[PDB]
């Protein structure tokens, strides 16, 4: 029962850290390495997905969306011949459902699928994590059509650590705003240069105006949709926990992310960086 073993661990593991312990007596680097190694991947095998031809829509053969939380494309706006995108709904703070969608960066052949997801899920914020040297330019310079959708850029603002683009997406009579944040200087399998810029990115997300009665998920993506995406989501949830409760269970956060999409947070170094980042955020709280 390895699957039962995996699920049991992920559903029950935890290591609560008070604000004090996080700042002043955190687990040692060796303890964090051993802890990280114990967390199961919850990767799905090709056998657990019965979606013909999905492989042409995956950037990586072994990184697949867990079927239980996979975003299914209903094709309400198109005639495309299946439902597949490599993306999962991700729970947020306190287990709130569908706070995020974690997904891979679109491939040339999945750009239309990506925008179809953005429309279907009523997404108004996209967070893109990348490095300068690296993913396709799936948004236009001025205006472009992707399948049935017209996308226009209304504004572009360069901040020290990220670029904010204000886009609109239109289908027939309806046009919606979408804020797009591109955070560069985050290399694959590595951490950001320091935590400051990451926390400013999280604040930028937080301050993003919400209009909808039932806010759609925030799309977060990077090349594979698991390492950097998981670090970003875990950071935001950890900040929310610290602010609301004055403690954070980082092991628990990572376990819950893995239930939602296998493999979230790729390296022990990234896991240790989460502890560093959150210790920094803790100092900002009253």
């Amino acid at each position: 029962t390895p699957r039962e073993v995996t699920l049991h661990f992920l559903r029950t593991a935890g290591h609560p850290l008070t604000r004090w312990a996080l700042q002043r007596q955190p687990p040692s680097p060796k303890q964090l390495e051993e802890e990280f190694l114990k967390i199961p991947s919850n990767f799905v095998s090709p056998e657990d997905l019965d979606i013909p031809g999905h492989a042409s829509k995956d950037r990586y053969k072994t990184i697949l969306p867990n079927p239980q939380s996979r975003v299914c494309l209903g094709r309400a706006q198109s005639q495309e011949d299946g439902d597949y995108i490599n993306a999962n709904y991700i729970r947020g703070y306190d287990g709130k459902e569908k706070v995020y969608i974690a997904t891979q960066g679109p491939m040339p052949n999945t750009v239309s699928d990506f925008w179809e997801m953005v429309w279907q899920e009523e997404v108004s914020l996209i967070v893109m994590l990348t490095q300068l040297r690296e993913c396709v330019h799936y948004w236009p310079t001025e205006e472009e059509t992707y399948g049935p959708f017209q996308i226009r850029i209304q504004d572009m603002k360069e901040c020290p650590e990220y670029t904010v683009r204000q886009l609109t997406i239109q289908y027939q009579e309806e046009r919606r705003s979408v804020k797009h944040i591109l955070f560069s200087a985050w290399p694959d399998h590595q951490t950001p240069e320091s935590a400051g810029p990451l926390l400013r990115l999280v604040a930028e997300v937080e301050e993003s105006p919400e209009t909808a009665a039932h806010p759609g998920p925030i799309v977060v993506h990077c090349s594979a949709g698991i390492g950097r995406t998981g670090c970003f989501i875990a950071t935001r949830i950890g900040c929310q926990q610290l602010k609301a409760r004055g403690e954070v269970d980082i092991l628990g956060i990572v376990c819950q992310l893995r239930l939602d999409r296998g493999g979230m947070i790729q390296t022990a170094e990234q896991y240790q960086f989460l502890h560093h980042t959150l210790a920094l955020y803790a100092g900002q709280l009253p």
